[PDB]
Protein backbone atom coordinates (compact mmCIF):
# COMPACT_ATOMS: atom_id res chain seq x y z
CA UNK A 1 0.00 0.00 0.00
CA UNK A 2 1.00 3.66 -0.33
CA UNK A 3 0.07 6.89 -2.07
CA UNK A 4 1.56 10.23 -3.27
CA UNK A 5 -0.08 13.32 -1.74
CA UNK A 6 0.56 16.39 -3.93
CA UNK A 7 -1.62 19.51 -3.72
CA UNK A 8 -5.25 18.36 -3.48
CA UNK A 9 -4.55 15.01 -5.19
CA UNK A 10 -3.99 11.44 -3.95
CA UNK A 11 -2.13 9.18 -6.47
CA UNK A 12 -2.55 5.43 -5.88
CA UNK A 13 -2.15 2.13 -7.77
CA UNK A 14 -5.49 1.72 -9.70
CA UNK A 15 -5.75 -1.89 -8.46
CA UNK A 16 -5.61 -0.66 -4.80
CA UNK A 17 -8.06 2.28 -5.11
CA UNK A 18 -10.81 2.37 -2.43
CA UNK A 19 -14.54 3.22 -2.89
CA UNK A 20 -13.77 6.77 -1.62
CA UNK A 21 -11.08 7.12 -4.35
CA UNK A 22 -13.61 6.07 -7.07
CA UNK A 23 -16.32 8.37 -5.58
CA UNK A 24 -13.85 11.37 -5.73
CA UNK A 25 -12.15 10.40 -9.03
CA UNK A 26 -9.98 12.90 -10.96
CA UNK A 27 -8.33 10.51 -13.50
CA UNK A 28 -7.56 6.81 -14.01
CA UNK A 29 -5.65 4.72 -16.57
CA UNK A 30 -5.67 0.90 -16.39
CA UNK A 31 -2.75 0.58 -18.87
CA UNK A 32 -0.53 2.56 -16.39
CA UNK A 33 -2.03 1.06 -13.13
CA UNK A 34 -2.68 4.66 -11.93
CA UNK A 35 -5.68 6.40 -10.29
CA UNK A 36 -5.85 9.95 -8.92
CA UNK A 37 -8.57 11.12 -6.48
CA UNK A 38 -9.26 14.53 -4.83
CA UNK A 39 -8.40 15.33 -1.18
CA UNK A 40 -9.73 17.90 1.30
CA UNK A 41 -6.30 18.58 2.87
CA UNK A 42 -3.18 19.64 0.92
CA UNK A 43 -0.30 17.20 0.58
CA UNK A 44 3.48 17.62 1.06
CA UNK A 45 4.98 15.54 -1.76
CA UNK A 46 6.66 17.34 -4.69
CA UNK A 47 6.75 15.63 -8.13
CA UNK A 48 10.11 15.35 -9.93
CA UNK A 49 10.28 16.96 -13.38
CA UNK A 50 13.43 15.32 -14.87
CA UNK A 51 14.95 12.33 -16.74
CA UNK A 52 16.83 10.82 -13.73
CA UNK A 53 17.57 7.07 -13.96
CA UNK A 54 18.91 6.74 -10.35
CA UNK A 55 16.89 7.13 -7.19
CA UNK A 56 15.68 5.43 -4.02
CA UNK A 57 12.48 3.41 -3.40
CA UNK A 58 10.61 2.23 -0.29
CA UNK A 59 10.11 -1.55 0.12
CA UNK A 60 7.52 -2.26 2.87
CA UNK A 61 8.35 -6.05 2.86
CA UNK A 62 11.88 -5.13 4.06
CA UNK A 63 11.09 -1.81 5.96
CA UNK A 64 13.96 -0.34 3.94
CA UNK A 65 14.68 2.30 1.30
CA UNK A 66 16.99 0.97 -1.47
CA UNK A 67 19.08 2.99 -3.96
CA UNK A 68 18.43 1.77 -7.53
CA UNK A 69 19.19 2.42 -11.17
CA UNK A 70 15.97 2.28 -13.24
CA UNK A 71 15.01 2.18 -16.91
CA UNK A 72 13.23 5.00 -18.85
CA UNK A 73 9.36 4.80 -18.85
CA UNK A 74 8.35 2.14 -21.41
CA UNK A 75 5.68 -0.36 -22.62
CA UNK A 76 6.75 -3.30 -20.34
CA UNK A 77 5.52 -6.96 -20.71
CA UNK A 78 4.09 -8.02 -17.26
CA UNK A 79 2.86 -11.52 -16.42
CA UNK A 80 -0.44 -12.37 -14.75
CA UNK A 81 -0.95 -11.22 -11.25
CA UNK A 82 -3.87 -11.05 -8.93
CA UNK A 83 -4.83 -7.74 -10.60
CA UNK A 84 -4.11 -7.66 -14.35
CA UNK A 85 -3.70 -10.51 -16.76
CA UNK A 86 -0.37 -10.85 -18.51
CA UNK A 87 -0.23 -7.81 -20.68
CA UNK A 88 1.69 -4.68 -21.82
CA UNK A 89 1.80 -1.99 -19.06
CA UNK A 90 2.68 1.53 -20.27
CA UNK A 91 4.89 4.26 -18.63
CA UNK A 92 6.60 1.50 -16.56
CA UNK A 93 10.28 1.67 -15.34
CA UNK A 94 12.20 -1.43 -14.16
CA UNK A 95 14.96 -1.90 -11.58
CA UNK A 96 16.65 -4.83 -9.84
CA UNK A 97 15.14 -5.11 -6.40
CA UNK A 98 13.18 -7.14 -3.92
CA UNK A 99 9.38 -6.75 -3.82
CA UNK A 100 6.09 -8.62 -2.77
CA UNK A 101 2.53 -7.76 -3.99
CA UNK A 102 1.86 -5.83 -0.83
CA UNK A 103 4.60 -3.30 -1.58
CA UNK A 104 2.72 -1.72 -4.32
CA UNK A 105 2.39 1.77 -3.10
CA UNK A 106 5.97 2.54 -2.23
CA UNK A 107 7.53 5.79 -3.51
CA UNK A 108 10.53 5.97 -5.90
CA UNK A 109 12.25 9.39 -5.51
CA UNK A 110 15.27 11.23 -6.92
CA UNK A 111 17.02 14.60 -6.10
CA UNK A 112 14.07 16.43 -7.78
CA UNK A 113 11.16 14.77 -5.91
CA UNK A 114 8.76 11.83 -6.38
CA UNK A 115 9.32 9.86 -9.64
CA UNK A 116 6.67 7.16 -9.33
CA UNK A 117 5.25 4.30 -7.22
CA UNK A 118 5.87 0.58 -7.17
CA UNK A 119 3.35 -1.17 -9.55
CA UNK A 120 4.98 -4.63 -10.38
CA UNK A 121 7.77 -7.20 -9.72
CA UNK A 122 8.86 -10.84 -9.25
CA UNK A 123 12.01 -12.53 -10.56
CA UNK A 124 13.93 -10.04 -8.30
CA UNK A 125 12.81 -7.04 -10.43
CA UNK A 126 10.53 -4.19 -9.56
CA UNK A 127 8.52 -1.78 -11.67
CA UNK A 128 7.37 1.69 -10.85
CA UNK A 129 4.57 3.48 -12.60
CA UNK A 130 6.02 6.86 -13.69
CA UNK A 131 4.23 10.14 -12.79
CA UNK A 132 6.81 12.73 -14.05
CA UNK A 133 4.82 13.35 -17.29
CA UNK A 134 1.55 14.22 -15.37
CA UNK A 135 2.23 17.97 -15.28
CA UNK A 136 -1.33 18.77 -14.14
CA UNK A 137 -0.53 17.29 -10.68
CA UNK A 138 1.32 20.64 -9.95
CA UNK A 139 -1.78 22.87 -10.33
CA UNK A 140 -5.64 23.26 -10.03
C1 LIG B 1 5.63 -5.25 -6.97
S1 LIG B 1 4.26 -6.36 -7.56
C2 LIG B 1 4.91 -7.99 -7.33
C3 LIG B 1 5.99 -8.11 -6.48
C4 LIG B 1 6.61 -9.34 -6.29
C5 LIG B 1 6.16 -10.43 -6.95
C6 LIG B 1 5.09 -10.32 -7.80
C7 LIG B 1 4.42 -9.12 -8.00
C8 LIG B 1 3.15 -9.15 -8.83
C9 LIG B 1 3.42 -8.94 -10.30
O1 LIG B 1 3.62 -7.84 -10.67
N1 LIG B 1 3.43 -9.97 -11.17
C10 LIG B 1 2.88 -11.22 -10.67
C11 LIG B 1 3.93 -12.30 -10.67
C12 LIG B 1 5.11 -12.01 -11.55
N2 LIG B 1 6.09 -12.91 -11.47
C13 LIG B 1 7.02 -12.90 -12.43
C14 LIG B 1 7.02 -12.02 -13.49
C15 LIG B 1 5.99 -11.11 -13.57
O2 LIG B 1 5.77 -10.37 -14.66
C16 LIG B 1 5.04 -11.04 -12.56
C17 LIG B 1 4.04 -9.92 -12.47
ZN1 LIG C 1 15.35 13.66 -10.98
Amino acid sequence: SGAIYVGNYRVVNRHLATHNDWANLVWEDSSRDLLVSSTTAQGCDTIARCDCQTGVYYCSSRRKHYPVSFSKPSLIFVEASEYYPARYQSHLMLAVGHSEPGDCGGILRCQHGVVGIVSTGGNGLVGFADVRDLLWLDEE
